[PDB]
């Protein structure tokens, strides 16, 4: 401090920072709107200050491939530290440098195409629970709240795919497991006072409600010492060139997988049905493709799901409009030059996916939901360093292939059985949380009718 001079020195444009806040007052309309403005105001690069912390935004595809891929192990290894985390410092999304490189290795074979193929029968069963739970609301010509029935499904898939537990969390009861995973303004006060993190690190306040973490540390070792197909097993099978996964490190990845697979898989299926509700020709065209591949509502399989090319298109286009990570970020750990531009040590480099996904300069009619931009005809003209819903490089979304599968096995089973109609209480056009998450302002609600 006052570091507020640093992009004025390097000759890089940007909104002027108020002392101690940087430009965080500019986050009132949301991260996403701030980015699209600074994109149009300033060009290919710009910078702003979260409190005292310099963030340099980059939009050049080569410069992005340099950062995410070429210069990753060397310069851009870690993301921006947030806290207090406590024992979750050992989670993979959060660890740094060699403790991350190690965790990546030990957890990479779990996410293989081969491992995921053996998960398909387990992920199939809870699509059925999803249909009956949906039917009891479809036979009752009353509108349905999507994040609930999709959250109950998203939840049903995680506990089973990561620990073996088997519930119908929607109805089936206060089963000992549904409630600690329930408790999945403070995170703004970190940005002006990041010097208060180590304060909170010595005070063992956990952003993870300390209790939940106490429930699963013991619940993991209950399962650990009972058995002695799922994530906890493929992890336990690994700890039998790197020191092996400890017992609290394993609990912490189990947690990272529960966070990951829950409100992401749930919120995306929301955004996709909304798109499918308010665009009923795409709904029918997909319903057709599903019935040609799986006649008579034939149960989907691994291979049949990678077969549906329109299903992939609807998914990708929905994610282009709703890249639920909004931004990608890496901390620059050395003085470096990349594609002819100096970036000093400590800067946080940021890629505004949601800006790029909705940039007219690459996307014709970007606000329109148009799945044909991913036709095998047109899918080739898409710069993979513009469309980046799962990141890129060695730090990208490790769960990429599984989420895509899990979400697609949800849609197939549901669009075989129901058609989805707008209700008078549907928010149209849907509006994004002015807040800090990519979710709908008003929850997505729609009419469900049985085919
Ligand atoms: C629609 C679903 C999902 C989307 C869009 C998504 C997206 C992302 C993105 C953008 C990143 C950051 C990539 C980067 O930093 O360049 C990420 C990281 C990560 N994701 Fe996903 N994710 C999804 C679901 C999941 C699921 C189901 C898991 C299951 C375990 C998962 C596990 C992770 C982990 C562990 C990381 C941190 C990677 C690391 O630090 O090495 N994600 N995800
Ligand atoms: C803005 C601040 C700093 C306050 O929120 C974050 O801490 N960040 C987000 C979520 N963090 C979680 C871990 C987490 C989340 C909330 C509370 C406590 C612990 C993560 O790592 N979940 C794996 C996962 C997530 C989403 C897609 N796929 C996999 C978003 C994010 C983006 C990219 C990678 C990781 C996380």
């Amino acid at each position: 401090t006052h570091s507020h001079g640093l992009f004025k020195k390097l000759g890089i444009p940007g909104p002027t920072p108020l002392p101690f806040l940087g430009n965080i007052l500019s986050y009132h309309k949301g991260f996403c709107m701030f980015d699209m403005e600074c994109h149009k105001k300033y060009g290919k690069v710009w910078g702003f200050y979260d409190g005292q912390q310099p963030v340099l935004a980059i939009t050049d595809p080569d410069m992005i491939k340099t950062v995410l891929v070429k210069e990753c192990y060397s310069v851009f290894t870690n993301r921006r530290p947030f806290g207090p985390v406590g024992f979750m410092k050992s989670a993979i999304s959060i660890a740094e440098d060699e403790e991350w490189k190690r965790l990546r290795s030990l957890l990479s074979p779990t996410f293989t195409s081969g491992k995921l193929k053996e998960m398909v029968p387990i992920i199939a069963q809870y699509g059925d629970v999803l249909v009956r739970n949906l039917r009891r609301e479809a036979e009752t010509g009353k509108p349905v709240t999507l994040k609930d029935v999709f959250g109950a499904y998203s939840m049903d898939v995680i506990t089973s795919t990561s620990f073996g537990v088997n519930i119908d969390s929607l109805n089936n009861p206060q089963d000992p497991f549904v409630e600690n995973t329930k408790k999945l303004p403070f995170f703004l006060s970190i940005t002006v006072f990041p010097f208060l993190i180590p304060i909170l690190e010595v005070l063992n306040i956990c952003v993870f409600p300390r209790e939940v973490t106490n429930f699963l540390r013991k619940s993991v070792k209950r399962m650990k010492e009972s058995r002695l197909v799922d994530f906890l097993q493929l992890m336990i099978d690994s700890q039998n060139s790197h020191k092996a996964l400890s017992d609290l490190e394993l609990v912490a990845q189990s947690i990272i997988f529960i966070f990951a697979g829950y409100e992401t898989t749930s919120s995306v299926l929301s955004f996709i049905m909304y798109e499918l509700a308010t665009h009923p020709d795409v709904q029918q065209k997909l319903q057709e493709e599903i019935d040609a591949v799986l006649p008579n509502k034939a149960p989907p399989t691994y291979d049949t799901v990678l077969q549906m090319e329109y299903l992939d298109m609807v998914v990708n286009e929905t994610l282009r409009l709703f890249p639920i990570a909004m931004r990608l970020e890496r901390v620059c750990k050395k003085d470096v030059e990349i594609n002819g531009m100096f970036i000093p040590k400590g800067v946080v480099v940021m890629i505004p996916s949601y800006a790029l996904h909705r940039d007219p300069k690459y996307w014709t009619e970007p606000e329109k939901f148009l799945p044909e931009r991913f036709s095998k005809k047109n899918k080739d003209n898409i710069d993979p360093y513009i469309y980046t819903p799962f990141g890129s490089g060695p730090r990208n979304c490790i769960g990429m292939r599984f989420a895509l599968m899990n979400m697609k096995l949800a849609l197939i089973r549901v669009l075989q059985n129901f058609s989805f109609k707008p209700c008078k209480e549907t928010q149209i056009p849907l509006k994004l949380s002015l807040g800090g998450l990519l979710q709908p302002e008003k929850p997505v609600v729609l009419k469900v009718e049985s085919r």
